């Protein structure tokens, strides 16, 4: 039982990265609200997982600003106090700068970019001051420290998120909130989006990309937050946790 | 004359770090545009460096897309073919995380980040494959690196350029667009904001913060800029230039 | 439930402090543990305070002690199997300045710093690889791996040769599937034997324009991540940085 | 219109590639110059190459004598006045991975490429600081002070050693008033003389999976950013890392 006590909100937790970070914090013995935008695909998630005595489903958007508040409301009426915030929720585009319509610029950075300051500002509020060893977790990812050329928005969006969680640490640490604030990095990891771009496991699996040959699995994430999450990491704030079979160390 | 032959668009270049940008690139050779909110402000600071032969004003909000392409425009019917882009125009809220209002969320990233990726992606497009040795300078911040507690927003625009930047870079690589873009990341710099925010430059020139003990000035950046725009550096691009006091070291 | 069933570890400087918290961890979760130290009464009886000898036995050793080495893997082969992790911990403090250092304290310090870390991971390399051990080499950088401190200079020149030589082991054995992963941890300022003995240092190092927590961490907070990077856990994570620091760092 | 006027340059290495590309642009803009080599012949003829010698001059010395630094310093000063820049540029390559590095070469790489450097920091700073001669400390790094590679571990370690060292001296030297600044520079693929030599090195450094503008620089490239560092109009730069690799790094 490394997170028990622990009650968390897993944004995008219905697929890939953020139901195995669901399922895992289940079986440390947290509490999980995961969220999505399709209900019946959400419902079937959850149960998947376990009962709603452990785990409970919310359709939302991360960019739906009024929605958090529900989000947060819902998740302690069903569990108590949130203590955990996992900021995962997120889209992709495959367009270089110079190609990007503003229109994906804009869709694309209301999710990944808005979406995690309304989670992160929201989780601070909430959970400051209240001796809950609470911890905010931030899906960033390798793109948050290197560029792809096909990755413009995107690159944009997670470097946006690796920074301004520092900062959110800072203030909480400085203030005494109790409240830590991290970044995860995940690399190329098995999900259904990679599935679903023919080609792009094939490309991630080169030796000049991932040093380790193959691509990762969502289990591979869950772990570090699962650490990020336990009174086990209390003392790690701001900082950053790349788990991506070596991309950036090449 | 290190800049013979460059033509050059400075957003924000009527105060400041961008009108020092601009007064050095007249300096080396240059022709310039500069940008900015206030026509009266921007009329007077052109004139301040020279006639109409080697700099120009053209008001502009870097947030306004459409009138980017009225810039590009403006300033090759001006000068001839456009060159280098200067990123600069910019603003600044103090706030947490936890205080940071949507409304000025937005405004600050429309500017920061939005101004940026206009600029950054109508230069690719009108600079590519004309081998005018072009240069694209995005101007992030130590805050691109590190967080500080009371600008959360303004960490998340400056991360967001710092890695979008390398994005771009790479694009313009591996297309043999004969394009540059690179970031640089001014720590604290004696300008009229700093000017005008009481204590400021007092909190700013504790050796805690900038080792040097006191903030720079505006030619500080704008040499390391010339070095930017110039063909010395026709090799670099996707990096990072930090001219801070020794902010980031420690 | 254990995290580490089946790992056999070596740690270095592990009769006190870091190093020490990092071994009991590690038999906490199911692994078996040689620790190395330079003094035997104390290393003897840092084993037994742990555990026993089935679980966890003590060897004098320094880290720059190449031959030495040799001898550590041997031992511990002979007394729990294949070793399957390294903790490359053991390092020593000088206070001084890049223009004070003496070369004396230059070399002193790398000798251990880097030349022991080198040894460790060479060796690890060498007797770890294709044996399908889930491997794990731990290299103990620092804060001041990635920032400079005008007082920490031989310090800080091998905290950043760790950091980056640390980077081509973990490609190296990547590239070729050797099962070996290898990665930096870096402590920020840690309640130490060490920092006790330096009167003031931990309200110094307490003071939020130094650490933003407001105050220093424990030994334990280092375990915590090096159980999680020994584990099958992090099977995806090599070549990469782990940075415990209060937010040393972030600001 | 010299942009290094009445600067005073030690730059060690500085008779073949980076190094003389280096001192020729420093020549250039009004600096004198001292290079250094291991062989008097191509020395001299690399100084004449530049120009007269009431502008540059050769002096054999191997970046691992400490004892020769002081006379580096001294002979330079006799030569043309107080030294108020020093480039430690000088450095060897050996490529083995850290499991296939001997400690012979491990100990002969890290003698020049951090040893070496550490010498001409630390007397730098000694010899440089309260002068008010604008004086800049420019250490060689490279793209493998940022990242690993599989074939090249002691450089690696010897390259991230210089590039976190350089911190401290630049930290210590800000916050003392010294005027003295340090910074690193980090060339990607350059096209040298040891690359000449090595058959087909340019074309595999030439990958798009290695440097994405897909060719290697020049060791012009390396000289413009350090003639930056020198001049006072880099007053404000220190403990920084400067970048010029074709974009290797990025990705
Ligand atoms: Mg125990
Ligand atoms: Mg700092
Ligand atoms: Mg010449
Ligand atoms: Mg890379």
């Amino acid at each position: 039982d490394r997170l028990k006590g622990k009650v968390a909100i897993v944004t995008g937790g219905t697929l890939g990265i953020g139901l195995a970070i669901a399922d895992k914090f289940v079986e440390e013995g947290a509490k999980v609200v995961i969220t999505g935008r399709h209900a019946d695909v959400g419902e079937k998630a959850a149960k998947s997982i376990g009962g709603t005595d452990v785990i409970r489903f919310v359709q939302h958007d991360a960019s739906d600003e009024a929605g958090w508040t529900k989000l947060f409301d819902t998740t302690e009426e069903a569990f108590g106090p949130v203590t955990t915030v996992v900021n995962n929720a997120g889209i992709f585009v495959s367009k270089s700068v110079e190609d990007t319509t503003t229109e994906e610029w804009r869709k694309l950075l209301s999710v990944n970019l808005d979406g995690v300051f309304f989670g992160t500002r929201l989780g601070i509020q909430r959970m400051k001051n209240k001796g809950l060893g609470a911890s905010i977790i931030n899906m960033s990812s390798i793109e948050g420290f290197v560029g792809d050329p096909t990755l413009g928005a995107y690159n944009a969006s997670k470097g946006a998120v690796r920074i301004m969680s520092k900062s959110a640490a800072l203030d909480c640490a400085l203030k005494d909130y109790d409240v830590r604030v991290n970044t995860v990095h995940p690399g190329y990891i098995k999900t259904p989006l990679v599935d679903d771009l023919e080609g792009a496991e094939e490309m991630m699996s080169q030796r000049t990309k991932t040093p380790m040959g193959h691509i990762g699995e969502p289990n591979d994430i869950a772990w570090i937050c699962v650490y990020l999450a336990s009174d086990e990491s209390k003392f790690a704030t701001g900082a950053e946790f790349v788990v991506d079979g070596g991309y950036t160390a090449q």
